[PDB]
């Protein structure tokens, strides 16, 4: 090969931004302007689209006063109540009439043909020593989801054991962008534990493919939006393992979780509850094993400029700790195990987001912060990355 | 689509760095012992080939004391002879005998099929107002091959106007790669003259494509070495122009030098004369128009960590002037008119670098700067689009 | 195997230029693993990341046996490498009448801390506390002004000596037996102590004592040529101006060490506290180190702080918990010869 | 003479060509300090091309 490098943050302008603004001359076209007393006959929001297009919906009205809607479940009183919702999401929630009408948006935003959403306000912001990192470190003679990888300037995590879905079908790991990815070097070389400029270590492959930005209307497959200058930043990279390196030193075995099940993949056409509100456990070389779970799907933020900014997923850790620190990015997100059933993998961390991003309550505790994650299976088939489980797989088709 | 970086450089490693022992030891290896009184016969004649493939060969020979070899003349007294030869560029010739047995090299190396060499010592270390200018950065009418462009953090200039050669056949121009694609995030949508956080300008459009490395062994198309981790550098990025901007107002004509015939590759593989020593022009908003030389082709330095480069093209000034200044990275550079013919391309400008050693002389004059720059011909042919030139065919 | 001083010190120096690049810096003290030491002996090593011995290249792997001169064998494995509001603070820093054993002295810019009674030998045995080599020779400065809690300039100042002895550079070979390094120079981090009291100040409150401890026997002569039991696995204290009264354990022994350049210098005996906290803070490099009172026998003060060693680095024990400092020294027996000395532990006989 | 004496630390030229009247009769070259030896090194090297 060579290099190639192609689409930065730019192309795909006019024919399709006025192919959005077509589908949207309606959140309000269709339906009868606010009839308060009920529930819109209709019915409600009993999805994630059903609930994307809504604060997709009076977006102007919430786009006012917010800093990112999002969509999850009627908070209340401080715990997820089961009630579809629109995080219109603030600076810092407040009291009624102290309010110069307007500041406290309204609970009723409606729909495309009768479809009512819900608000509630809440607020937000923007090594552990052990025996389970000691071992990921480098320090134990099988590698694979856990462990440390360094290239020449960056620390990351190794993620899953992967194989491409073509040609080739080589074997590595998906690993994330910040620890693979530069050009000062014509290419990219990762060594585990260290570098020989750093430490010890032994050699484990290259960088061959990436992804940093894509585009919603091919990611989430609706317009979801107004504003069609729409990235959904992802992270992944595929690293063929080197030819030299030996293969049966690596373990396909979660270490400090257990054995994977396969993917979960997440549809937007299901009942709510079937994502949200579940239990959720990492394994990463900052934290060692911890456990949360999801809070809200599909963050939305947009900038100064007006650039568009989808961040999928939003975890938050269990008994007021943290889920992540910096370093975990890469670590995979795994569904915890539904009482016999094998844990999943739902997705990769983009990162730990160090002090990026705090949701608080107005209950007496401080500010719990959160972490992101990407949607793993809407990744896997934009790098045609594939998940591979069991130990025996490993050694199946290197073999 | 999205963003993407690929890079497999890769493509090496290990089915095919052994694929390199048949530049020692088998085929193109010990071959046919040689001779003294018999001078090599004579070594044929013509080719980049015939002494790439002997320069290629004693590799480490000549590594052992130098700063760089490339193919060019055999230079002689200050002048350029018509002897092919190669320039070992050096820290410093020095006298002949007090040397340890070996700093200036023997002339007489060899290769495969009793072909010698030979060798040379040249000694390397390691705006312009008028009114062909301001005519280019903002106060014109029309833009083309030389105007500037910025996309928001840095300053180029336009290299020709350029249409892709598959697809939907977009029409834009191509510029170097930092005008627009850099690292840490990319480079997307380019203004001229200025981005509106700078000063007045018009949308022209955004970046869709680009390159930045290249193995020795599918650009030359030849191992030319014994590295298995060989690089040639490339820099491109095609810029299909914006919809909402007229096109009505593009002139593909380089105001200064003319207008320009179609694209001249090199092919390795030809009298060695019929590119070096021959005259050469270009368009730049930082330095107008100049005239040069081309003085060597193929540079090659492998660097401290063991990796080679080689830098296509060498061309140095007329009658002891710069080609360029630090702002003519991504202008044209042109084969000056042979005597009645239009003038033919031959490579963008890489950037005026004249800094990774000057060629030097033992002259009563000073060093004098060179220049750098892609083959044009095969970085046309990996973004897949071709130089429009007519001015009746971009409307078509 | 290997029971003696020579044993482990000869074979360093031989092995010496086959030992010492796979990492820099390595101890000889006793075999360390599993979270403790067993009474095997070894020529541990210290390693800046402990990588599994499957991801290191035969050349800069492990050498589970060495052998040298004579017929004597041993072992190598791995280690790692990189305030008090009590009564002792003001009560050696001020609100005491009197110094005993550990009081902070104050210089012009830094503060040590008091170490042990001088003596003398030859001329005249002029009385006057001894302290570090860091907290009196300054840079700046050939000679310094020293004085309890806190200097004149910042403080009510009331002085204590001034440096006439100020030794740096001690040979090796007269020091640590034999040779010891096979590389050509190497001195010796020789940080004495020797200091007067300033002729006039008052002699009648100057109290033989420890604070906290009490009484304790005498100078100990190092010898290794012995038992390991003699210095290696052992139970100290620590009374300090900034740490307290902890209690440490000796691990460590003649550690060289490479810091920028490589210079290899003799770090000498080598402590670390006990239940994974501090043995002690900045400030505190003045500290004197005694072995713990063994079944009613007075105890002895081998050890002296050498310096703050709070910041320079940790070795880490994996014994799922994070690194843990470890702290500097030098021997007393090496000292008391160094600089003619007596130590004195005994109040009846001190003007005598 | 003219010809560059350099050998390490810094470079300078040749003095002359010159002889010693006392001690055995003999040919040497003379040099000016501060471009080489001033007292790092009284008994180091003088070198012609480079070291």
């Amino acid at each position: 090969s060579a290099a190639y490098f192609l689409w930065p943050t730019s192309n795909l302008q006019h024919c399709a931004a006025e192919g959005r603004a077509n589908y949207f001359g309606n959140l309000q076209k269709g339906l009868l302007p606010r009839h308060p007393g009920r529930l819109p006959k209709g019915q409600q929001a009993n999805s994630l689209l059903d609930l994307m297009t809504i604060r997709a919906f009076h977006s102007k009205i919430l786009r006012r006063f917010s800093l990112g809607t999002a969509v999850g479940f009627r908070i209340r009183k401080g715990d997820l109540t089961d009630i579809p919702a629109i995080l219109v999401f603030v600076a810092r929630k407040v009291h009624k009439k102290w309010l110069n009408p307007a500041q406290c948006l309204p609970a009723i935003l409606e729909g495309p043909g009768g479809v009512w959403c819900d608000v509630d306000v809440v607020e937000f912001s923007y090594q552990m020593f052990s025996e389970l990192v000691d071992k990921l470190c480098g320090s134990d003679e099988c590698i694979g989801s856990g462990s440390q990888v360094a290239s020449h300037e960056t620390f990351g995590t190794l993620g899953a054991i992967v194989k491409r879905r073509t040609g080739n079908k080589q074997v590595g790991f998906l690993t994330n962008h910040h620890v693979a990815v530069d050009l000062d070097y014509p290419n990219q070389k990762m060594f585990h534990p260290l570098p020989p400029n750093l430490g010890p270590g032994v050699y484990l492959g290259a960088v061959e493919r990436a992804t940093s930005f894509i585009t919603d209307d091919v990611w989430y497959g609706i317009y979801a939006g107004t504003n069609p200058e729409t990235f959904v930043r992802a992270d992944g990279a595929f690293i063929p393992f080197a030819d030299d390196f030996d293969i049966s030193t690596v373990t396909t075995v979660v270490r400090g979780v257990g054995d994977i099940g396969d993917v979960k993949v997440i549809d937007l056409q299901c009942p709510l509850n079937s994502l949200i509100g579940r239990q959720v456990c990492k394994v990463g070389r900052s934290s060692g094993h911890t456990t949360g779970t999801v809070m809200a799907y599909a963050l939305e933020y947009n900038d100064e400029k007006g650039i568009c900014f989808f961040t999928d997923i939003l975890v938050v850790g269990e008994n007021r700790q943290t889920f992540d620190l910096e370093g975990d990015s890469g670590s995979l997100i795994i569904l915890t195990s539904q009482d016999g059933e094998k844990p999943r993998p739902i997705g990769i961390i983009w990162g730990g987001t160090a002090n990026r991003g705090r949701l608080k309550l107005t209950s007496d505790h401080g500010p719990e912060n959160w972490t992101s994650g990407v949607d793993l299976g809407r990744l896997l088939d934009r790098l045609e990355l594939d998940i591979i489980i069991t130990n025996e797989s490993l050694q199946d088709a290197v073999q």
